[PDB]
Order: structure tokens, then C-alpha cells, then sequence
């Protein structure tokens, strides 16, 4: 299967399958079970912003999740990536519904990679109808206002159960080369999750994985569209 | 067929189809026909930097090639490019040798792209020998001192004749948009020109195309890679 | 006295020191009388956005001043600026009142600056309570809601005559430089002008000059705090 | 007295003021006394790279230090910035020399800060005979060739003894912010040290201090020219 390194933006508690008895953010490394939580107060109705960063030398992936005068929640793992991750990847963001459901809107969007001894970054601040740089999987769209809608949305803006979608920047990123003295990368993307469920479902995440990755069979609902199961 | 927008390095006079008498660096729209050209100082052996830049406000093309300490080639040239491009391109670096040759080693190349009211910056300043972000075509390879070589080259560095190779980068390129303030791109690549023969050929260029660009036929020696013909 | 290249928004028409007879974007080459004018439809209480650049290749300035699906404007001149500037400079914004008044805030201010064969960038999204690496002058403030007031503000937002201010990066700026292969720089700011007055008054620059540039005696109002006369 | 954090490339062990027996890169957190420290494989006469950075979400101030085919050495260090400098910091370069000595010429140097929720970078690949855009300390100057001279160098290139010198970048740097979601900044120099002493000294650093920073009295040799004593 795929190989997968992930910060998600858990809305909704499975504590079945390993997650904590709230809304977390986590780090997810080649499971869904991740390796390290923060609670989240998560907001319905109010955009959110999602800051993550890692280099070769700290080998400390963070995250911070925030809104304006409200919360900030922060998770950091220590973790080689270059012994997770290929050499070569696709970066995206993925989002589910399940029986539950909610918004997954990507209002903007941006990424850089640095192979020092190569450089790549995007800024994505309008997305538009077309977006022919993003490989758009399962349900994600872009609509009219110029979002990203990682979930089905009806007509009227309703979020619908029961959705995956996955967007993922056009071109592999070099994250790691054996010559490299230092590699590093840093993301950042702004979401607005709106809800009429009590306990709105399921969650963002930001990934890294082989470049094809695909949306695997039975990923839907609490496994973010990133795993077939959850080992 | 594509719609081509490039900037020439030609170190071989074609007289017969427009060129000036000498080397020179160009500004291409749409034809081999240069709009534009300046004389080009052309150095074998010696290490040369090229500029090129655009903003849809001045609507000024520009180029400046330089060899350190020695010469530097100015071209301009008045157009709108959002007349003559679509609105997705990727961007690439052509090369050709002919009856004449010469080596068209490419040592770094950089790229801003930016849509004000989307970013896209790439660096390499290392090829990789397999570069997954690269669309390498034609006679294009990466070699073991990490260059990238547009043209053919054999086992102990000799520059071969009729060849032809391109590398685009891997990303559709947002080059404009209708709601977009001012659209832009700068772009930057080091150059390695060797050649055994007394009036070396064909040339390098920078170039944007039709997302769906390639060689065509017949494009070899003083086409460079970029047109059918002469027209 | 001072070394002045600016880009003017001119919200008030002073037809008797050569400003056509309608608010208009302007560019300046050391003297108030600009070189090349554009008809402005300036907005009272929407906030603009204000982009300009120059290479040392294209040799051309420009700018371009917008309100979100209302307007832009565009303004060019072509000019040597290593022919005009000295070496080193400080880049700046200026601001004034006269008998008539505005506002004069702004929200945001960015700038680029590559020497090619140095680079300088800044950006602030929102400004301190004593921005340490601004040099205010005149009656530029930053007030509580994080803005640059350029021009006196009363306790309740209403905007005074007779005002005169200006904020320069604190840093100098080294914008060419004779071993340089091309100099070029990039500038965006965004401002709130909101008036009481039928025919607000006077207008914001973006301006570079001499590194030591204070505002001229005699230079309120129509000079926009640049020049100590209409010459 | 000055508040420092720094990143010292020690050439010299000081076995009675807590240096290891080695040459060795450290974290200095407001004492000479490294918090951490790495076996450096110290090379004279070759070109050497470092790296330098941190964020306030890992909280792990890094670096690494390489010549390029030969060696790397990393030292990281767990600290929370924002408790130990002041909101505004300028940063800098020092070097000494003492009863032994070596050149201390950078080659380059750039930097970058982020504050997010302020954006301040600047890059020198060549230093100008009067660099007004840098606050030059003690002994340090720029020369014919472009590089910056942190102790004293000969007519013919020898490196003195008992010299103290340092740079600063002009501009003062805000580096937090009570209301940023996260500060971030990253550093790279390279540097050539030359010597004709068997043990070399005494080393070069990167440092963040009070933006009135100064060099301390008896702060040459060992001290590195950042503290007043060995503390
Ligand atoms: O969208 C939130 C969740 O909805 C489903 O799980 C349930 C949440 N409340 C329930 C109540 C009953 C059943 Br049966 C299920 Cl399967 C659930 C599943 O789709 C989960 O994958 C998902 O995490
Ligand atoms: O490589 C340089 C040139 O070589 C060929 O043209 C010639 C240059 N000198 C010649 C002499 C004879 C003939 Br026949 C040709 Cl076709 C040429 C052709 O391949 C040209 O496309 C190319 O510009
Ligand atoms: O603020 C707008 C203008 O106000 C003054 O000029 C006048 C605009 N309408 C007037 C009417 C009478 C007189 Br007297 C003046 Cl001086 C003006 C002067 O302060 C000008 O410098 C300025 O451009
Ligand atoms: O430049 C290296 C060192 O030289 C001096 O210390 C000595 C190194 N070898 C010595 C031998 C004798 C004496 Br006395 C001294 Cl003070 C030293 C002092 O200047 C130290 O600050 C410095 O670290
Ligand atoms: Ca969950
Ligand atoms: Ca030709
Ligand atoms: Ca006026
Ligand atoms: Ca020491
Ligand atoms: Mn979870
Ligand atoms: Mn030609
Ligand atoms: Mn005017
Ligand atoms: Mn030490």
C-alpha cells in the first residue's frame, strides 16, 4: 500500500480505533493511530489556520492549528522522516465525512521543500475551476467562490456523509537525496469546517506520501481517505 | 500545433531563415523569427548565466545573458503575453545541435511565477538522475556530475550532431488569469557551451508553451527544438 | 536636497503644479510634475492595493493600483533608475494632508530587492506599537488596530489636515551596484483612504531616495511630503 | 549586560572554561558554556557551509556544519527562544583570533525570520568595500575580493592574532510577538579559515542579542567576542 506521513485535524472522536476522547490534532506516521495528540477546541463556523514544519537536522515534525483571538492547539513528534518517507513524493490534503459530516473547505494553500548541501514551493491563495497544477481525487472540487472542497457540498452549501476527496500538488517533491546536508519543508493552509451535525465528522489532514497515491479501498470516514484500515 | 513564446540563445547564424550574421540571443514569438535581437559575445568553455523576466504592467519581455568578468547581452522586447499564451503553460529549456554541435549543459535553472490580486518557484541547482519533477524529451538526459544535458553527449563528453532534447518542468503553470492584478515570472539558468568545431550550433533556449508541448517534427538544428519550421 | 523616485496616488487634482483635473496614479522622477499620469477612480472607504516594480534590464517602472472588483489602474515609464539613484538608498512610504484630508492607513507594505551575477525582502501584514525597524517621520503612528497612519488621526478616526508623515525601512537598501548584472525590485502595499471632504486630500507615495532623506521644508499638501517646491 | 544566543564554530578547545577536547559546534544560550555541543572535523583552507535554524512550535534551535565530500557535524538543543531574547534582536557574525589565530572570511551569508499568524530575509553572496546595510564591529571588514574579514588579515592575507570583530545586519529584527501564532527564523553562512598555527582559533559565530549589542571588554579570543566573561 501506500506510505503515508500525516497531520490531521481529528473533528471526531473514534476511541475505538485509538483516538482521544475529544477533537485532536495528530501526527500521523504510516498509521492512523497517531503517534502524538493535542486536544483541539475546534470552532465550526470560523476559519482556521494550520502551520506545519520539519528539517532533516531538528527530526521534529510540528503543527499548530489556530484561530484568530480564540485557540491554538500545537503537536510535535521527533521522528526521522527520511527513514519513513521515499525519497520521492506527492504532498496533498485529504478529507472524509461519515455518518456524520461537515465542510472541508480549503480557502488557501502553501508549500515549500528545501534540499540544501533544490527548492520548491507553491502558494495557492484562490483555487481555480480547473486547477490543472492539483491532482484532484475522489470527490474534491473547487467551486465557485474559488475554494477547495475536499467533501461533497449540495447545491446550497450543505455538507454531505459519507464523502472522500483528496487534492495533491501536481509535481513529486525531492524530500530527500543522499547528498543533501539538510532537507526541510514547511505548510500552511487555512480551512473553514461548517456543520449543522452535534459532532460534526471527520477531519482535514495534510500529507506526504509516494507519489502515486491513491484514495485507498475503505479509507472513508475516520481514516481520513489516507489508510485501508487502522493498524 | 503550440504556441511557443522563448527566449533564444543562438550561437549559429541560419542567415537563410532570419538570423543576424552572428552569434545572438533573441526574443521568440510564435516563430524562429526573432522579434528581438541583441549580438551575443558567445564564449566556448566558459560558464554563462542567463535572466529572463516579464510582468503583464510593463508588458516587457527581457533578457540578459552574461559570462562573468567578460560580457553581457541585453534583449527587450514589447508584448502582451497574455494575448499570445493560454492561461496554463509549462515552461522548459530547449537544445539542438545539427550539422554543427556543441555541448548544452545546463548546470542550474530557476523559476518564479507569481498570479496577484497563486506562487510557483522552483530552484534546482542539482539534477538528480532521475528527475521525477522534470519532463525530460528527445535526446534530454541527467548526468553523473548531477547537469543536465538538453543534447546528446557521448561517454567521454563529446558534443554529437543532430540532436535534440528538452526538459519542461512538471507542473502546468498558471501564467494568467482573468481576475489576476498582474501576472509575472522570472526565470534564471547556468549554461556550459563546449565544442571541438570552429562555429559551434545550435543553441539553448528558455520557452513556454501548451501544457501538452513536445518536439515536433522536423524542429532539429536552427529550429532548436520549438517549431515545425521556419515560418 | 533629497533624491526622490516615487509612485504617487494623487487623490486631489492640483492643476496649477501640472496634476491633470482628476485624481490619478503617477510616476515621479524628482520632481512633483510626474513623468506619466493615469486617471485613478479613486475609491473613498474600500481598501486598494498598490504593486510596483522595476528591472535594470526592461528598464521600465511601473505600477499598477486596484479595488477588488471595482477598478485598477496602470501607469509605466520607462527610465534608467541607476542613472537617477544613488547606490545605496532607503525605501519608504509618504503621506499628506492639506487644506482637505484623508486618511491615510496603511495595512500592509512589502518590498524586494535583488542585485543578480544581494537580496533584501520585507513584509509586515501588521505593524507594532514601535516598529523598531521603521523609521517613522512627521506624524506617521501605528495605532491600535495594528495600521500605519501616515497622516494625524484624531482620537475617534477623523482624519486632520495640515499632516505630513512618512515611514522608511530601517535598513539601506543597495539598489545597484556597477559589477551587478541586472538590479530589480518589487514593491506592494495596501491602504484604507477614507474622507469626510467632497475632494479628499492629498495622497500616498511609495518612494525611494537618498539613505539620509528627511521631509523637505515646505513640502505638506500637494508636495506629498517628497519636495520642498513644484520645480 | 548582552542577552545571547548564538551558534559558535569553535576551532580552539578551552578545556578550563568547558570547552571538549576538540574543535566542536555549539549552542552558547546566554553563556560561552555550550548547553550542547558536536565533534567538529575542523578543515583548514576549505570552503565551509553552515546551517542554522529554529521555530517556536518544535522549539529546537539546530545546526549543522559541512564541508562539502568531507564531513557534517549537527547539533540541535532544546529551548524556548521567546524566554530568553528580547522581542527585538538584531543578528550577527563573530569572530576572534587570541594567542593563536586564523582567517575568519564569510563567503556569504542569509537569514530569514517569520512571524506569523512580519517576514524579514536578506541574502549576501558578495560583501560591498562599504556595506552600509551592516553594522561593522571591532576588526571587521570587507576586502578587495567581495568577503567579509571578521578579525584582521594582512596585505598578503595573514591572520593576526588578538583581534575582534563582528557584523550586524542594520535592520533590527522582530523575532516574537505576544500575538504570532509562531516566529521562526533560519540562517546560512560559509566561511573560509585558513591558518598557518598548528591549532588554530578561535572560531567564528552566528548570534542573536539585544539590538544594542556590542563587543564586551575582555571578550577576545576564547569569549568569541560575545561575553564578558566565561559564566
Ligand atoms: O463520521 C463519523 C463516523 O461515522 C461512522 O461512525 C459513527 C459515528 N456514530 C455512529 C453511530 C452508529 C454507527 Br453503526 C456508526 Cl458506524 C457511527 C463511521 O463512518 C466512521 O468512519 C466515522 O468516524
Ligand atoms: O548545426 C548548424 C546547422 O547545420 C545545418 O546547416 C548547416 C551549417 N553548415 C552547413 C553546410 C552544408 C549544409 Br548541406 C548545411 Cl544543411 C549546413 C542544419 O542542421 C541547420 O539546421 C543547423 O543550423
Ligand atoms: O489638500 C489639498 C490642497 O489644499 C491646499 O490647496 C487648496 C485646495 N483648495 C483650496 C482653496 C483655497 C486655498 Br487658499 C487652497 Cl491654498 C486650496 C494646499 O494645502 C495644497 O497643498 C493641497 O493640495
Ligand atoms: O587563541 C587561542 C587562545 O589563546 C590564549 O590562550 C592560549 C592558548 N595557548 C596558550 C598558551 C599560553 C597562554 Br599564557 C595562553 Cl593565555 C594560551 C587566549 O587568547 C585564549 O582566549 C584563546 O582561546
Ligand atoms: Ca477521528
Ligand atoms: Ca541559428
Ligand atoms: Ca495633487
Ligand atoms: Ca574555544
Ligand atoms: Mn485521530
Ligand atoms: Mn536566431
Ligand atoms: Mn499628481
Ligand atoms: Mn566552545
Amino acid at each position: 500500500a501506500d506510505t503515508i506521513v500525516a497531520v490531521e485535524l481529528d473533528s471526531y472522536p473514534n476511541t475505538d480505533i485509538g483516538d482521544p476522547s475529544y477533537p485532536h490534532i495528530g501526527i500521523d506516521i504510516k498509521s492512523i493511530r497517531s503517534k502524538a495528540t493535542a486536544r483541539w477546541n475546534m470552532q465550526t463556523g470560523k476559519v482556521g489556520t494550520a502551520h506545519i514544519s520539519y528539517n532533516s537536522v531538528a527530526k521534529r515534525l510540528s503543527a499548530v492549528v489556530s484561530y484568530s483571538g480564540t485557540s491554538s492547539t500545537t503537536v510535535s513528534y521527533d521522528v526521522d522522516l527520511n527513514n519513513v518517507l521515499p525519497e520521492w513524493v506527492r504532498v496533498g490534503l485529504s478529507a472524509t465525512t461519515g455518518l456524520y459530516k461537515e465542510t472541508n473547505t480549503i480557502l488557501s494553500w502553501s508549500f515549500t521543500s528545501k534540499l540544501k548541501t533544490n527548492s520548491l514551493h507553491f502558494s495557492f491563495n484562490q483555487f481555480s475551476q480547473n486547477p490543472k497544477d492539483l491532482i484532484l481525487q475522489g470527490d474534491a472540487t473547487t467551486d465557485s467562490d474559488g475554494n477547495l472542497q475536499l467533501t461533497r457540498v449540495s447545491s446550497d452549501g450543505s455538507p454531505q456523509g459519507s464523502s472522500v476527496g483528496r487534492a495533491l500538488f501536481y509535481a513529486p517533491v525531492h524530500i530527500w537525496e543522499k547528498s543533501a546536508v539538510v532537507a526541510s519543508f514547511d505548510a500552511t493552509f487555512t480551512f473553514l469546517i461548517k456543520s449543522p451535525d452535534r459532532d460534526p465528522a471527520d477531519g482535514i489532514t495534510f500529507f506526504i506520501a509516494n507519489t502515486d497515491t491513491s484514495i485507498p479501498s475503505g479509507s472513508g470516514g475516520r481514516l481520513l481517505g489516507l489508510f485501508p484500515d487502522a493498524n
